[PDB]
Protein backbone atom coordinates (compact mmCIF):
# COMPACT_ATOMS: atom_id res chain seq x y z
CA UNK A 1 0.00 0.00 0.00
CA UNK A 2 1.23 3.15 -0.65
CA UNK A 3 0.32 5.82 1.29
CA UNK A 4 1.34 9.87 1.27
CA UNK A 5 1.02 12.53 3.47
CA UNK A 6 -0.45 15.68 2.38
CA UNK A 7 -0.54 19.02 3.69
CA UNK A 8 -2.81 22.21 3.00
CA UNK A 9 -1.72 25.08 4.03
CA UNK A 10 -2.90 28.86 2.81
CA UNK A 11 -4.44 31.62 4.47
CA UNK A 12 -8.10 31.65 6.76
CA UNK A 13 -11.48 31.21 4.48
CA UNK A 14 -8.95 31.06 1.64
CA UNK A 15 -11.37 27.90 0.54
CA UNK A 16 -8.42 25.11 2.08
CA UNK A 17 -11.29 22.91 3.93
CA UNK A 18 -13.96 23.04 1.31
CA UNK A 19 -11.20 21.86 -1.19
CA UNK A 20 -10.45 18.66 1.15
CA UNK A 21 -14.57 18.44 1.85
CA UNK A 22 -15.37 18.22 -2.05
CA UNK A 23 -12.27 15.78 -2.90
CA UNK A 24 -13.29 13.01 -0.03
CA UNK A 25 -16.82 13.31 -1.35
CA UNK A 26 -16.19 11.92 -4.60
CA UNK A 27 -14.99 9.18 -3.32
CA UNK A 28 -16.33 5.88 -3.92
CA UNK A 29 -17.72 3.79 -2.46
CA UNK A 30 -19.15 6.84 -1.04
CA UNK A 31 -18.38 7.41 2.70
CA UNK A 32 -19.02 10.20 5.46
CA UNK A 33 -17.08 13.09 5.16
CA UNK A 34 -15.97 14.68 8.54
CA UNK A 35 -15.82 18.19 9.26
CA UNK A 36 -11.81 17.83 10.48
CA UNK A 37 -8.77 16.31 8.29
CA UNK A 38 -5.45 14.91 10.40
CA UNK A 39 -4.07 11.78 8.98
CA UNK A 40 -7.63 11.49 7.11
CA UNK A 41 -6.82 8.37 4.59
CA UNK A 42 -8.50 9.03 0.92
CA UNK A 43 -7.64 6.47 -1.48
CA UNK A 44 -7.58 7.68 -4.58
CA UNK A 45 -6.24 6.73 -8.14
CA UNK A 46 -4.76 7.99 -10.37
CA UNK A 47 -2.67 6.30 -13.78
CA UNK A 48 -3.71 2.96 -12.43
CA UNK A 49 -2.32 3.43 -9.34
CA UNK A 50 -4.17 3.16 -5.60
CA UNK A 51 -2.54 5.41 -3.56
CA UNK A 52 -3.52 6.38 0.16
CA UNK A 53 -3.27 9.99 0.79
CA UNK A 54 -3.37 10.88 4.76
CA UNK A 55 -5.11 14.20 4.62
CA UNK A 56 -3.78 17.24 7.18
CA UNK A 57 -5.40 20.75 7.24
CA UNK A 58 -4.16 23.66 8.88
CA UNK A 59 -7.56 25.68 9.09
CA UNK A 60 -7.70 27.12 11.92
CA UNK A 61 -4.17 26.67 12.83
CA UNK A 62 -3.36 29.93 10.45
CA UNK A 63 -2.20 32.04 13.69
CA UNK A 64 -0.47 29.36 15.80
CA UNK A 65 2.93 29.73 14.39
CA UNK A 66 4.56 27.51 16.87
CA UNK A 67 1.81 24.71 16.62
CA UNK A 68 1.03 24.39 13.07
CA UNK A 69 4.84 23.22 11.79
CA UNK A 70 4.16 19.93 13.79
CA UNK A 71 2.21 19.09 10.92
CA UNK A 72 5.06 19.13 9.10
CA UNK A 73 7.25 16.22 9.41
CA UNK A 74 7.71 13.13 5.99
CA UNK A 75 4.97 15.51 4.39
CA UNK A 76 5.14 13.94 0.89
CA UNK A 77 3.19 17.21 -1.15
CA UNK A 78 1.91 20.58 0.02
CA UNK A 79 -1.05 22.05 -1.21
CA UNK A 80 -0.56 25.68 -1.13
CA UNK A 81 -3.64 27.81 -1.85
CA UNK A 82 -4.98 31.58 -2.13
CA UNK A 83 -7.98 32.40 -3.25
CA UNK A 84 -8.98 33.99 -6.80
CA UNK A 85 -11.37 36.47 -5.09
CA UNK A 86 -7.96 37.37 -2.40
CA UNK A 87 -5.13 39.02 -3.58
CA UNK A 88 -4.42 39.38 -0.35
CA UNK A 89 -4.43 35.44 0.19
CA UNK A 90 -1.53 35.52 -3.27
CA UNK A 91 0.82 37.71 -1.74
CA UNK A 92 0.93 35.72 1.34
CA UNK A 93 2.13 33.05 -1.21
CA UNK A 94 6.02 34.40 -1.31
CA UNK A 95 5.97 36.19 2.40
CA UNK A 96 3.87 33.74 4.35
CA UNK A 97 3.63 30.36 2.92
CA UNK A 98 6.59 29.38 0.68
CA UNK A 99 9.55 30.36 3.47
CA UNK A 100 7.84 28.03 6.44
CA UNK A 101 6.82 25.01 3.95
CA UNK A 102 10.31 24.98 2.71
CA UNK A 103 11.99 25.51 5.67
CA UNK A 104 9.99 22.54 7.24
CA UNK A 105 9.57 20.38 4.02
CA UNK A 106 12.48 21.01 2.19
CA UNK A 107 12.76 19.68 -1.28
CA UNK A 108 8.93 18.49 -0.94
CA UNK A 109 6.64 19.19 -3.88
CA UNK A 110 4.32 22.22 -3.57
CA UNK A 111 1.16 22.42 -5.70
CA UNK A 112 0.23 26.62 -6.00
CA UNK A 113 -3.59 26.05 -5.90
CA UNK A 114 -6.05 29.14 -6.70
CA UNK A 115 -9.39 28.14 -4.83
CA UNK A 116 -12.56 29.73 -5.94
CA UNK A 117 -12.25 30.63 -9.51
CA UNK A 118 -15.72 30.48 -10.04
CA UNK A 119 -15.35 34.12 -7.80
CA UNK A 120 -13.40 35.43 -10.40
CA UNK A 121 -16.13 36.35 -12.51
CA UNK A 122 -18.37 37.67 -10.04
CA UNK A 123 -19.58 41.06 -10.18
CA UNK A 124 -20.31 41.10 -6.07
CA UNK A 125 -16.84 40.28 -5.76
CA UNK A 126 -15.31 42.60 -8.04
CA UNK A 127 -17.52 45.50 -6.38
CA UNK A 128 -16.00 44.71 -2.64
CA UNK A 129 -12.61 43.86 -3.99
CA UNK A 130 -13.02 47.32 -6.13
CA UNK A 131 -13.58 49.08 -2.66
CA UNK A 132 -9.93 48.15 -1.46
CA UNK A 133 -8.54 49.19 -5.31
CA UNK A 134 -7.88 45.67 -5.88
CA UNK A 135 -9.28 42.89 -8.69
CA UNK A 136 -9.02 38.71 -8.72
CA UNK A 137 -6.27 37.35 -9.23
CA UNK A 138 -5.56 36.66 -13.07
CA UNK A 139 -4.69 33.41 -14.23
CA UNK A 140 -1.40 34.40 -15.51
CA UNK A 141 -0.37 35.88 -12.26
CA UNK A 142 -0.84 32.48 -10.52
CA UNK A 143 1.43 30.88 -13.08
CA UNK A 144 4.12 33.20 -13.01
CA UNK A 145 3.76 33.01 -8.41
CA UNK A 146 4.55 28.89 -9.47
CA UNK A 147 6.88 29.80 -11.45
CA UNK A 148 8.61 32.31 -8.96
CA UNK A 149 7.78 30.26 -5.76
CA UNK A 150 9.29 27.05 -7.70
CA UNK A 151 6.39 25.02 -7.44
CA UNK A 152 5.85 21.73 -8.93
CA UNK A 153 2.34 23.30 -11.00
CA UNK A 154 -0.12 25.88 -10.51
CA UNK A 155 -4.10 24.57 -10.85
CA UNK A 156 -7.27 26.67 -10.41
CA UNK A 157 -10.37 25.32 -9.07
CA UNK A 158 -13.43 25.47 -7.23
CA UNK A 159 -15.15 23.48 -4.57
CA UNK A 160 -17.96 25.27 -4.77
CA UNK A 161 -18.46 24.17 -9.03
CA UNK A 162 -16.17 21.00 -8.37
CA UNK A 163 -14.20 22.57 -11.49
CA UNK A 164 -10.95 21.27 -11.10
CA UNK A 165 -10.75 19.62 -7.87
CA UNK A 166 -9.64 16.26 -9.45
CA UNK A 167 -6.95 17.87 -11.30
CA UNK A 168 -5.64 19.33 -8.39
CA UNK A 169 -5.28 15.91 -6.09
CA UNK A 170 -4.56 14.26 -9.33
CA UNK A 171 -1.30 16.55 -9.78
CA UNK A 172 -0.55 16.31 -5.88
CA UNK A 173 -0.57 12.90 -6.31
CA UNK A 174 2.26 12.29 -9.46
CA UNK A 175 4.35 15.14 -7.56
CA UNK A 176 4.22 12.79 -3.96
CA UNK A 177 5.04 9.67 -6.73
CA UNK A 178 7.59 11.60 -8.47
N1 LIG B 1 -17.57 30.80 -3.91
C1 LIG B 1 -16.82 29.92 -3.26
N2 LIG B 1 -16.76 29.94 -1.91
C2 LIG B 1 -15.94 28.96 -1.41
C3 LIG B 1 -15.21 28.02 -2.11
N3 LIG B 1 -14.49 27.20 -1.24
C4 LIG B 1 -14.80 27.66 -0.08
N4 LIG B 1 -15.66 28.72 -0.08
C5 LIG B 1 -16.21 29.49 1.05
O1 LIG B 1 -15.12 30.18 1.69
C6 LIG B 1 -15.34 30.23 3.10
C7 LIG B 1 -14.09 29.67 3.86
O2 LIG B 1 -13.38 28.59 3.19
P1 LIG B 1 -13.25 27.12 3.91
O3 LIG B 1 -12.74 26.15 2.91
O4 LIG B 1 -14.50 26.81 4.61
O5 LIG B 1 -12.13 27.37 5.07
P2 LIG B 1 -10.53 27.69 5.09
O6 LIG B 1 -10.00 26.37 5.68
O7 LIG B 1 -10.25 28.74 6.06
O8 LIG B 1 -10.04 27.81 3.73
C8 LIG B 1 -16.64 29.48 3.34
O9 LIG B 1 -17.70 30.38 3.55
C9 LIG B 1 -16.85 28.61 2.10
O10 LIG B 1 -18.21 28.23 1.77
C10 LIG B 1 -15.28 28.01 -3.55
O11 LIG B 1 -14.71 27.27 -4.33
N5 LIG B 1 -16.12 29.02 -4.04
Amino acid sequence: AIRKKLVIVGDVACGKTCLLIVFSKDQFPAVYVPTVFENYVADIEVDGKQVELALWDTAGQEDYDRARPLSYPDTDVILMCFSIDSPDSLENIPEKWTPEVKHFCPNVPIILVGNKKDLRNDEHTARELAKMKQEPVKPAEGRDMANRIGAFGYMECSAKTKDGVREVFEMATRAALQ
